C-alpha cells in the first residue's frame, strides 16, 4: 500500500567521522525490507554519504536546491549535481528555509516542479506556526502551501509530503498521534480533490516535529501517518528504532 | 611583495567529470611558483575537488557558508565541514548572494568573523552597481561594505578582498585597468587607516567582473590589483592563461 518512509534530516551537522558512523550503523542494522529510508546530510557530504551506503533501503537526498540546474548562482546546490553524485531526493520548503531564509511558497513551488522535472524525488515540507495553530488556521495554512505547489506540479508520483508543525521542530513538543492523524487525513482528503484518489492514495504524508525513538511507536496505527521526517533523532542510534517502529 | 592570487568561482557549474578535467588541467599546465590559486566549486564537489588537486599552489574554497558552525539550519554550508573535507577558503558577500539571496552587509560581516574564527580564509566580495558607479558613489559603497566587516573583524591576515563592480559580473563589461587600479588604491588607502600600514600592504585586493584570458594581461602593471576572482573563465582553459598573466 503506501510504503513506510523515514527521512533523516541531519541539518547542519556532521563530519566524515560522524557520518561514517551513522551510515555504518544503518548498513549493519536489522530493518524490515519493506521500508524506504532517506538520509539527508550537508551537501558537503552527499558524495561521501552515497559511497558509504551498502543498504538497498537507504538512499541519500540533499537539504535544499535552487530552481535551475546550472548558472551564475554562487553558493547554491543543483538537482543535476546532487543526482550526478548519486543522491535521489531533495528536501524543499523546510521550515528553517521558510523563516530564516525567506523562502516563499512560489519559490518552493518552482523548486519542486524543477527537481521533479530533473528526476529527483522531493520531500516537500509544510506546516503551521504556534500562532496559526492557535487561531484555528492549521488547515488553511497547509492548503495555502500545497496549493502553491499544485498550481505548478500535476504529477506528484515522486513527492513525499512532510507535515511538520513549526512549533514541534526541535522543541520536543510533538503533535499527538491523534492530532497528526486527523490533520493527515484532512490533507489527504484535500489532495484527492485535486489529484484524484489513486494519486492521493499512493502519496506518503510523513509527520515531522520531535519524532523520536520513543513516540514513534505511538503513531504505528495511524493510517494517514505514512512515516517520519526526523531532525535531531536522525543523528542518534534511536533512528534505527524509528525505522522499526512498525516492525 | 604580495603574492598573485587567482580565484576560480565555478558558481552553479560542474560535474565530477568536468571538475576532473579542470583540475587535471591545473595539474598538467605550467603555472608560476608563488602564485596562489583557489578553485571554488559547488559544495557538492568540494571534497572530490580537494582529492584531485596535486599542485601545492592550488587550494579549494567554498562559495558560501552560514554564520554558525552547526545546527538546525537546513540547507546551509558550515565552515567546519568545508574545512573537514579540506577546503581552505570561503567566498562571502558575493553579489549573487547579496542580490538574489538578500544577504546584507551585517550578515556578511558576521559570516566573515565566524569563518575566520574557525580558521578558513575569506574571499570577501564588495562592489557597486551601475547606478552607484554612474552616480559616483563607488568609494562610498565599498567603504560602507568594508566597514560593516571592519567593525566585527580586526585581523585581516587571512582575508582576500575581491572588488567586483556588479555591472561587470558575467556581462563582459570589465572595468578598465585604470579604473580598477584607481579604485584598489583608494580602498587600500582606506584600509591602511583602519588596519594600519603593514596590514593594508600585505592584504591582496582582487579584481573580478569579466576578468578573462584576453584582458588579464592588461592589468599586469597595476600595483594595487593583486589578482583576480574569475567566474565564467575558471571553467575554461584560458583560466591557466589568467594565472600566467604576470609575465
Amino acid at each position: 500500500a503506501r510504503t513506510f518512509f523515514v527521512g533523516g534530516n541531519f541539518k547542519l551537522n556532521g563530519s566524515k567521522q560522524s557520518i561514517k558512523e551513522i551510515v555504518e550503523r544503518l548498513n549493519t542494522a536489522s530493518i524490515p525490507e519493506n521500508v524506504e529510508v532517506v538520509i539527508c546530510p550537508p551537501a558537503t557530504y552527499l558524495d561521501y554519504s552515497v559511497s558509504l551506503v551498502k543498504k538497498p533501503q537507504v538512499t541519500v537526498g540533499a537539504q535544499n536546491a535552487y530552481l535551475k540546474a546550472s548558472g551564475a548562482f554562487t553558493g547554491e546546490n543543483s538537482v543535476d549535481q546532487i543526482k550526478d553524485v548519486g543522491a535521489k531526493w531533495v528536501i524543499l520548503g523546510h521550515s528553517e528555509r521558510r523563516s530564516y531564509f525567506h523562502e516563499d511558497d512560489k519559490f518552493i513551488a518552482d523548486k519542486t516542479k524543477f527537481a521533479l522535472g530533473q528526476g529527483v524525488g522531493v520531500i516537500l515540507c509544510i506546516g503551521e506556526t504556534l500562532e496559526e495553530k492557535k487561531a484555528g488556521k492549521t488547515l488553511d495554512v497547509v492548503e495555502r502551501q500545497l496549493n502553491a505547489v499544485l498550481e505548478e506540479v500535476k504529477d506528484w508520483t515522486n513527492v513525499v509530503v512532510a507535515y511538520e508543525p513549526v512549533w514541534a521542530i526541535g522543541t520536543g513538543l510533538a503533535a499527538t498521534p491523534e492530532d497528526a492523524q486527523d490533520i493527515h487525513a484532512s490533507i489527504r482528503k484535500f489532495l484527492a480533490s485535486k489529484l484524484g484518489d489513486k494519486a492521493a492514495s499512493e502519496l506518503r504524508i510523513l509527520y515531522g516535529g520531535s519524532a523520536n525513538g520513543s513516540n514513534a511507536v505511538t503513531f504505528k496505527d495511524k493510517a494517514d501517518v505514512d512515516g517520519f521526517l526526523v531532525g535531531g533523532a536522525s543523528l542518534k542510534p534511536e533512528f534505527v528504532d524509528i525505522i522499526n517502529s512498525r516492525n
